[PDB]
């Protein structure tokens, strides 16, 4: 297999509709579920450090709140997210976080909530 | 049998609590192409109340801008404001009550083609 | 999208492995998460008559335990399945069942428990 | 937070019920590569006990064939046979104490590539 990483940003004139290093604010939704889901705000602490890792989720979304955010995938390279931005990260895709402003926050809708995290041995 | 409860979330004001269809359009993250409609993700926004039901497992929306009433039958009316979220349990009965002509919402749910079902009242 | 409709067959030399019509007998999955999933054993009550449709799920699997059962998908054609043989059935994919045995006995597992069924208007 | 229950089922005998890893080896059936990780599905054989969890939202065992005695932190240990099932919670905490020769069971579950911990006893 393997799905694609899936990336959407709002578009800046309001059309496209149709009819240590970071700190969490939990929805409660893992509480919720009983871990079966987990959703958080992500907010950066106020450079530093890229490493490819993945993650042992099934479903994985996140929506960029405020600032921005550079990620980069093992499918389709770097991408660089702002406001109104969102990457759906396929299970276990390899990736890295490249570099975040300042005052980023990104809501992660994810499932399990307790997922492992494992660094990718190059 | 069992229930999960639908469950409510605000954000402090203030800035703390982290830890270290035919009135609205819809912009779509395009997880539904990415997922084969095992999950959908979108961006709900007004344009300028029935007890119903949703075929869903997993259901959540976050408010991005505005505000939004809906009532629940297990925890009454609720009141949304950006950064509030609520997780809706699959199949609860619930209505939206109104919202705000600036409502701006993000929802996430599975599957992505879910059934919606007016609640038989009498 | 689609994801694609994926059968398999128990090898039957033992390979394979490396190192009002029905019934319901319920796992209890349904009680336990809140109607997230659902897993159940249907089995027949002792042709007729094949009707295309689709169900509002997003996963949804079945093992055949006893007897047989014939399948057709909008993707994939006609596939007969005899016990030990698994159908994996794509969110929403159009479908009918052309037959079974008398004695057939199928687990199937499913998100959302509480999913709807429509007949495809052809 | 709230943690879902272990749920054990066992089919009655009778025929009621009915409402109108090194040591182990495994038969794919096609879930993990046809939803790109999200599930995977497989069926079990024994060849002829450590407390341990996975990083899973949904798991559910179904037997086929013999006997398999689990053990979990919430319900204690559970002896199953052909026709048993067992959903085992978001990162329940259990182990395998025991099983027959002959045991075949599927596993289903949420994501295919989840992690294992051996539970810190101290
Ligand atoms: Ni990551
Ligand atoms: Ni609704
Ligand atoms: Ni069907
Ligand atoms: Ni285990």
């Amino acid at each position: 297999m393997k799905l694609q990483t899936t990336i959407q940003h709002e578009p800046k004139d309001g059309s496209g509709f149709d009819r240590e290093f970071f700190e969490y604010r939990d929805t409660g939704v893992n509480e919720a579920t009983g871990g079966m889901f987990g959703a958080h705000v992500i907010r950066a602490i106020p450079e530093a450090k890229p490493t490819w890792h993945t993650h042992t989720v099934g479903f994985q979304l996140f929506y960029v709140l405020r600032g921005w955010v550079e990620f980069e995938y093992e499918d389709i390279g770097a991408v660089m997210l702002e406001a109104g931005g969102s990457a759906f990260q396929p299970p276990g895709v390899r990736h890295r976080e490249l570099r975040h402003s300042d005052d980023l926050e990104v809501l992660e809708i994810v499932s399990p909530a307790g997922f492992a995290t494992s660094v990718v041995d190059l």
